[PDB]
């Protein structure tokens, strides 16, 4: 991406400083290797030598892309083409109140620039009236001017989250940029026909956004099984490096899909955008501000796009013998016969801003790889022992493992709860080792353990859930 720094502004943005995360009562229950990210200069586990808001942009600021790769428009052709010819706009009521395959307006987050300067809540920019939201005459202006003439701030905030320690002691805590409640709106009724149909058939396009991973893993494991081999594609700053070309390319696509001329202009506010962090304000050409339902369905569509016009150069490649799956920067995918993601690499090397780098943190690839070996949404694929065609989303023990040792400001038990449903895919005995010794801890702080749900019961909800 490119940053230009811009000029200051009164009233500026509240910054979150302080953070929610405390620790729970089972603290010390597995070693300790996460802790809250520094949110303030003044936080005494920052290295004494390091500015923390230095820290949030060094992603950003190394360039940008303008031109084409070679196939990269050839790409786009080829995954544009299994689209409908005539995808649809949503109504200002859908994009509010959602639909069955769109979720509505969450009122509860935050509304955005300048609203939140001006002490307005989302919920207060609305009235439920029957059950139906209906926007308040000043946010309706809005809306409308956004999708004519779009020009708004995105805000800038610091991520609230537990980091690996070291990433603690450097200050590499991560941003989070929130769309203001009036474009998050106007770009819900310009892509959101397309949204609903993508998260309606979830793995179809290389896209797995709008997934249930407890349902979904199942299909798309037997849609994978069938190729020999199936690879990772990690990036590196993947939201850094998105090119202002590929941003193009999808805008033409999107708009010729639509047919309205106004995507163009919403998504342009999207690869060019604009942000207030504090006081202060930037432009950032390229790269990906998040902060939106539909700017995840963008960036799996340019991840499509980018993966594509690698596997093209490969003589191998056929338009029938290749499946990506996707979810923003993260990727899993198969050809057969097998494109080495090395080869990819290359390609990207040469060509691209794009960085890929193999998991392991090897110099190089592994030389095989199934869909047994893959990561996708912090989860392995792994069949269940019992009834092999029901395939389990295995999350990774160091999510909910570390997770369950701080609490934010909901109950204690509501967390292990929750937590129980990511757990118990690991097995009956990984999840009650994991039960057992979150039980010891809390026993020894309070004296009364939480209770947890039993394997039978979350399995039986699963097969169930599954079978239907």
């Amino acid at each position: 991406s490119i940053i230009i720094p811009g000029p200051n502004i009164v009233p500026g943005v509240n910054v979150n400083r302080k953070s929610k995360l405390g620790r729970s009562p089972a603290f010390g229950a597995f070693p300790v290797k996460k802790q809250p990210a520094v949110l303030t200069q003044k936080d005494d586990r920052l290295e004494d030598g390091i500015r923390l808001d230095d820290q949030l942009f060094l992603k950003h600021n190394k360039g940008d892309m303008d031109e084409s790769w070679p196939g990269l428009e050839a790409a786009a052709d080829l995954y544009f083409s299994k689209f409908p010819t005539m995808i649809h706009t949503l109504t200002m009521a859908a994009a509010i109140n959602g639909t069955p395959n769109l979720e509505g307006i969450d009122m509860n987050q935050a509304a955005g620039y300048p609203w939140n300067t001006m002490g307005r809540s989302r919920r207060s920019l609305f009235v439920q009236q029957n059950g139906i939201w209906l926007p308040l005459p000043e946010l309706e202006a809005e809306i409308n001017k956004t999708l004519e003439d779009p020009y708004y701030f995105y805000s800038t905030f610091l991520k609230d989250e537990l980091r690996p320690t070291s990433k603690v002691t450097l200050g590499l805590t991560r941003v989070v940029e929130a769309a203001p409640i009036h474009a998050i709106i106007a770009g819900r009724m310009l892509l959101g026909g397309l949204i609903e149909y993508m998260q309606a058939n979830p793995g179809k396009h290389g896209s797995a956004v709008g997934c249930n991973p407890d349902l979904h893993w199942t299909k798309f494991f037997f849609k994978f099984c069938h190729y020999p081999q199936v690879f990772d594609l990690d990036y590196k700053c993947f939201d850094a490096t998105l090119p202002s070309c590929a941003f193009r390319i999808v805008e033409k696509h999107l708009e010729r899909l639509i047919g309205d001329e106004r995507v163009t202009r919403y998504i342009e506010t999207i690869r060019h955008s604009r942000h207030v962090f504090g006081n202060e304000t930037y432009e950032m050409i390229g790269g990906n501000p998040s902060g939106c339902v539909g700017t995840s369905i963008i960036n799996t569509i340019i991840n499509n796009i980018c993966v594509l016009s690698a596997l093209i150069q490969h003589p191998d490649f056929s338009p029938e013998s290749f499946r990506i799956l996707a979810y923003g920067d993260d990727v899993i995918y198969g050809c057969d016969p097998p494109i080495h993601p090395s080869f990819i690499k290359e390609f990207y090397d040469r060509y691209t801003p794009l960085v890929v780098t193999p998991a392991n943190k090897t110099d190089t690839f592994p030389e095989n790889s199934t869909i047994y070996d893959v990561t996708f949404l912090k989860r392995w694929f792994v069949p269940d022992d019992i009834r092999p065609f029901y395939i389990h989303p295995v999350m990774d023990p160091d999510t909910y493992e570390q997770s369950v040792m701080w609490l934010r400001d909901g109950d204690f038990q509501d967390l292990v709860t929750s937590l129980c449903y990511l757990a118990f895919h690991s097995g009956p005995k990984t999840y009650d080792r994991w039960c057992t010794r979150v039980r010891d801890q809390v026993m020894k702080t309070t004296g009364f353990p939480p209770t947890f749900l039993p394997y039978s019961y979350l399995q039986t909800r699963w097969l169930n859930l599954l079978a239907a």
